[PDB]
């Protein structure tokens, strides 16, 4: 819970150490953002006039080097979930570098890169801030890879949310079964399901904070909808599930090849 200023890059962009991990802080006309250099992980984004942060970050987040941060937009790569250990690959537990920052009147662009232990580029993340947030991940790996932008959206109450635009079926990881489903969808229990990405737009209606989080995905093959509900979840308080929902942009069954990207554009309405 201790922070220190590490570096003033510009008047609008600072590097601040949160416990063990360096985090960029952006404060600009377009709004504010925080990006952990560990995992090039956007953990806060509040566009101008938004009353609440768009992203959720665990109120008990440790900020410990090498331990995945619970919240924001973790980068799962080059494997998804627990098919191997550590779950979700190594990207989100490795320090990235800020390789470029562009600041102008109505827009801010930050680029992050991840390097192999042999000093060769492995992946890139770009983030473009306007009234919307466009985050893109590109793979420069050695083999085909899975990836996912595991976005944790901040909401007023899990009981007052509807998820618009997903298919009427999905694969339920909970019981490993394909199942039929409502659209819109509401969450009234532990949901851990993989949808085919038929249409690239879906949105999250929040009647507690009274806003809509609209999502325009690019190059997704799968969309993972997840809320742990009552399961104890490492780095989550016992009450955390009520204020978050994950709608993940993903390439799980359609792999990424060298130079292919996947991205999401986040906005409020």
């Amino acid at each position: 819970m201790k922070t220190t200023l590490l570096k003033t890059l510009t008047p609008e962009l600072h590097l601040v150490q949160h416990n063990d991990i360096p985090v960029l802080h952006l404060k600009h006309a377009v709004g504010t953002a925080k990006i952990s250099l560990q995992g090039a992980q956007l953990i806060s984004w509040k566009p101008q006039n938004a009353k609440q942060d768009v992203l959720w970050l665990s109120e008990v987040e440790p900020f410990k080097n090498g331990n995945a941060i619970r919240g924001g937009v973790p980068i799962c790569y080059p494997w998804f979930g627990g098919v191997k250990q550590p779950a979700h690959g190594t990207a989100r537990i490795r320090l990235w570098q800020l390789s470029h920052y562009y600041i102008s009147v109505h827009k801010v662009r930050l680029e992050f890169e991840l390097f192999s232990d042999l000093n060769i580029i492995e992946a890139k993340v770009s983030m473009v801030f306007t009234d919307k947030c466009h985050l893109t991940f590109t793979h420069y790996g050695e083999e085909s890879a899975q990836a996912a932008l595991h976005t944790y959206f901040n909401i007023g109450d899990i009981n007052q949310v509807e998820v618009q635009g997903l298919p009427e079926t999905c694969f339920n990881s909970l019981n490993q079964q394909q199942e039929n489903v409502p659209s819109p969808r509401h969450i009234s229990e532990n949901v851990d399901c993989i949808y085919s990405a038929e249409n690239m737009q879906n949105q999250i209606l929040d009647k507690s904070f009274n806003r809509t989080i609209a999502l325009h995905h690019h190059n997704a093959s799968q969309f993972v909808l997840w809320n742990p509900w009552h399961k104890k979840t490492s780095g989550m308080s016992e009450t955390g599930y009520q204020k978050m929902l994950c709608l993940e942009t993903a390439r799980i069954h359609h792999l990424l090849e060298f130079g292919e990207s996947l991205s999401v554009e986040i906005s409020l309405k």
